């Protein structure tokens, strides 16, 4: 129902931003872009519970203790040891948001003026990458191609 | 719904600030910038509970104790020791805010006047970095390019 | 919602103060500054509980005691010792404030008059640092650059 | 909300005081100052509980006692000793105030008349330090610079 | 809120007193002073509980006693001794006042007439110190400087 409208709005934002940043370099209307946004709407909760290790005796936190030591001499021995500890704790209750951007894909066409060089193409690709909100974490994809218009 | 409007407002703030600081150096309208803000809306709580180590006998905090020591002479021995401790404690209840900036990305175009030199470009990049609120913690990204306008 | 307005007010205060202190040295309007304030709105509590160490017998605080000592002569021995202590205590309930400044970033442009020397630039940087409320604890950043206006 | 107004009032007080003390020496309006006050609004309580040491037998406060001593002659011995003490105590309930000054930073410009000498500059710095309410505990910072006005 | 007004009143009192005592010596209006009062508003209670030592047998206060002594002759012996004491006690409930002066700082300028000598300066400093309510306990600070007026 409304999910399509929300996705369309996000795509329109990113498209107008890319065109508005790249227009002053190449011209008024010699560039077009279309973006496809993979939105996620799955309601999601979470509850971590982290404990810091207290195995090493250097920073254990003893609340109690009992250390009995017998020794006879045929060197019989004995060593009992009860220990009650205290432990750190961290608890988060993260309730994710419905409507985030999980992945993007952008295709941009640039006009001749007649080929545009390689350095200018690379810097234009870089401007677009930075204007998208690019992130190699989400697996985003970009491809800018140069071909004469008609 | 409103998340897009809030993000648009934040982006507009940062954009107008960058342009207003960089305009007096390069000219009235010979620079443009577009920023993409990755906002986070996930409701999040937290509860730490930290304990200071009292393993070392130099600063333990004994509440009780009982130290029995027998010894016969065939040097039989014995050593019992019960200890009850007291421990420090820290407890925080951090309820994060919904609407913070998790990551930024800024693309800026500067005009010729005809190339601008390298030192001026570097100081302009540095001004922009400082005016953004840049932070290598959040993974922010900046790229300023110089190309003739049309 | 209102967080942007509060941040804008804080930034306006710091900006007007920096410009008002630096204007009489360099001129009426030959300087501009823009500041970006990283505000924190996360509601936060805390509860410390500190205990002073009473391990050393020089300043323990005994409430009770029982020290039995037997000895026979084959020098058999015995030594029992029960001890009940009293301990210091400190308890704070710190409820942090929502709306503090976690980090600042300031960019300032100064006009030619034609380069300004190095000593004057250093003292101007120092005036700005002192007028900000600078603090190397919060990780604040400052950068003042000199470039001709237009 | 109102925290900014309170901070502005405190800063105005300190600024007018510094200017009013330093004006009669250097002139009517040949000095300006701007101060940045780091105020603290975190609600804070506290509860100490101090105990004076009674380990040394020179000033213990015995409420009871029981000292049994047997001895046979093969010099067998015995010594039991129960002791009940009384201890001093101090208890404070300090509820800190919301709105104190945690740190200050002052920047002052003085006019030529043409350089002002070093001794006069040092005594002016000292007057300002004393008029601020300076304190090396809070980490306050002062810097007075001399530069011709325009 | 009102704390600033109370502090201003205290400062005005001390300032008018210092000027009124120092005026008849140096002249009608050839001296100015400005004081900065560090007031404390933290609500504070207290409860001491002091016990006088009764370890020494010279002034113990026995309520009961039981001293058994056996002796056989191989000189076997025995000595049991139970003692119940009575102890002094002092209890204060000090509820501090909100609005006391924790620290002062005074800066005074005196006019030429042309330097004023060292003895007169020292006695003027001493008059000011005595008129303040000076106290090396609170860490108060005074500095009087002589410079020509304009």
């Amino acid at each position: 129902d409304a999910q399509l409208k929300f996705a369309n709005d996000v795509e329109s934002r990113i498209q107008r931003r890319i065109e508005a940043i790249l227009s002053p370099i190449v011209g008024n209307g010699n560039v077009h872009a279309q973006v496809t946004a993979q939105l996620d709407f799955a309601n999601k909760e979470q509850t971590e519970e982290h404990y810091s290790p207290n195995g090493d005796a250097s920073k254990a936190t003893l609340r109690s203790r009992q250390l009995n030591i017998s020794e006879q001499v045929p060197r019989s021995t004995q060593r009992n040891e009860t220990s009650n500890y205290e432990v750190d704790r961290t608890i988060r209750h993260t309730k994710m948001n419905v409507g985030d951007i999980e992945r993007l894909s952008v295709a941009v066409v640039v006009n001749y003026k007649l080929p545009l060089t390689a350095d200018q193409m690379k810097q234009i690709e870089d401007l677009t990458r930075e204007a998208m909100g690019f992130s190699d974490k989400r697996g985003d994809t970009l491809n800018v191609v140069n071909s004469p218009f008609s």
